[PDB]
């Protein structure tokens, strides 16, 4: 009921509509990737510097470390919002790579509705560290999409970019689209 033709709009870029929102795939270096929001997968004590995140919190900056580790001291968190820092993006969301990946995409798009934001990147969460598998993560991230959609919840949210550091991670998820295309 969502879902519209895969097609590559650029070289290496591959892209489908699910319902208003345009979802892409791409591999490179997300951090130099420009969004209302990226994403990173980290660990539960939001300090993680190991794979993508080594890369988040180098190139954010140590005002960004220092905000991760003062919220994490003040409560439990299934995940923390800070400033972009040196990044191109106006926050960064932090979530738990460990965690169920749904959740966490789920939660990402709330919060950016709730700030009204049109644009997110995120990296393929939790095929790191945390060392999921990647066929469950593309069906997980894909599926917390398609249920926003469906709830009639995405509003200010028109694009959602998958920027993968593996090109073979990038194979899984282009296979998954194709799976689900109109
Ligand atoms: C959430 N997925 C990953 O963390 N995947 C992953 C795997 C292997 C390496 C890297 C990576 C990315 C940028 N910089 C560096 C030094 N390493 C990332
Ligand atoms: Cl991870
Ligand atoms: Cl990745």
């Amino acid at each position: 009921m969502f879902y519209g033709t895969v097609s590559s709009p650029d070289s290496g870029v591959y892209e489908m509509k699910i319902g208003s929102i345009i979802f892409q795939v791409a591999s490179g270096d997300i951090t130099k990737e420009e969004a209302d929001v990226i994403v990173n997968s980290t660990s539960n004590s939001f300090n993680l510097k190991a794979g993508v995140s080594k890369a988040i919190l180098e190139c954010a900056g140590q005002n960004v470390e220092r905000e991760c580790s003062q919220q994490a001291q003040q409560r439990k968190n299934d995940y923390i919002i800070t400033g972009g820092g040196f990044l191109r993006c106006k926050n960064i969301i932090h979530v738990i790579g460990g965690n169920d990946v749904k959740s966490s995409v789920s939660s990402v798009l709330q919060e950016c509705e709730k700030k009204n934001y049109s644009s997110i990147c995120l990296p393929a969460i939790g095929t790191g560290n945390a060392k999921q598998h990647p066929d469950k993560v593309a069906e997980a991230i894909i599926d917390a999409i398609e249920d926003f959609v469906q709830k009639g919840s995405a509003q200010s949210v028109k694009k959602v970019k998958v920027v993968i550091f593996l090109p073979q991670v990038l194979d899984v998820f282009y296979a998954n689209m194709k799976k689900r295309e109109g």
